[PDB]
This record gives C-alpha cells, structure tokens and sequence, in this order.
C-alpha cells in the first residue's frame, strides 16, 4: 500500500471555482478568427436577438451576474448598459432582450471552460461559425461551440 485512486481524481475531478454575484463577461471558448476574446453583445433595444463581437470593454459586451439557485447552478443575467431589464429564450432559438422577471441561465464548469443552458437542459448556447458580428444560437449541444467561458469585467 501507498497510493489510492478508487473514489477520485485530477484534473478533471479537483475544481477551485464556482462562481460568485457580480460583474462579468461570457465568450465563446473558440474565440474569435481575429485572435481575441468573442463575447456576447447587447443589441441596445428590448424584445430583440443578442450578438457576438470581438471584445474592446464597452458596456455592451459586459454583463451583471447573480446566483438564483446553486441547487439547479441557475443565475440571472442583465446588461450593465440596462439592469433594469433581463436575457432569456424564445421562438427561433435565438437568446432575446425581456423584461425584469425572474429570467436565468445554468452555468457549470468544465475540464477547461464552462457550459450555458436554459435551466431544464433541453438546450445549450451554440455559434453556426464562430466568426466576428455573427448571432449566437441554441439548440442540442454543438460539436466546436458548445463551450464558453464566464469571467469578471
């Protein structure tokens, strides 16, 4: 005897994050074809689709973060630029501008980035590209973007 490894692991199986409120960023774990961080773009107007941009730090590609039940890894998500108002999903499976409800996103970390789903599982955020300018969309988990990261501003 002297080792063991029957109930563990590393590096996959030994995390040190889970998040906390805030506020925060979310980009796609491909990033963009012009070397640099792909994020998530409010389109400046409500009951609209959202977009992805190469990151330059202004208040449309940053985000306000809060938990809302670490039981199901669910958080609401708002834009810094409108706190007054949420993000969530409707026809065309496309994430769309809403009004101040109780909208939410799970986020779950992974072997190396995160995952984003609608809260049942059904669906996962995905890109059709990966391009700069291109809107994000959702569906079953993609094969090259359903992985993205959720870091501080």
């Amino acid at each position: 005897m002297g080792h063991h490894h029957h109930h563990h692991h590393h590096s996959g199986d030994s995390p040190a994050v889970t998040l906390s409120a805030g506020n925060y960023i979310i980009y796609n774990r491909v990033l963009s074809p012009r070397g640099e961080k792909l994020a998530l773009t409010y389109p400046g107007r409500q009951r609209t689709p959202v977009t992805v941009s190469p990151l330059d730090g202004s208040s449309e590609q940053a985000w306000i973060l809060r938990s809302y039940d670490s039981n199901s890894n669910t958080w609401t998500i708002s834009p810094v630029g409108s706190p007054n108002s949420q993000i969530g999903w409707g026809a065309g499976n496309v994430p769309v501008v809403l009004p101040p409800n109780n909208y939410v996103w799970t986020l779950t970390l992974t072997s190396g980035g995160y995952n984003i789903q609608d809260g049942k599982r059904t669906v996962s955020w995905s890109l059709n590209n990966a391009t700069a300018g291109e809107e994000v969309s959702i569906g079953a988990d993609a094969t090259f973007s359903g992985r993205w990261v959720i870091e501080k501003v």
